[PDB]
């Protein structure tokens, strides 16, 4: 799952994903 893998390897994205999930985090950072 590209988005989870990518988001995990950005501390701010991983942090955000802890609250809102990786799809929503990835979209905020890499939209």
């Amino acid at each position: 799952e590209p988005k989870r893998e990518v988001c995990e390897l950005n501390p701010d994205c991983d942090e955000l994903a802890d609250h809102i999930g990786f799809q929503e985090a990835y979209r905020r950072f890499y939209g």
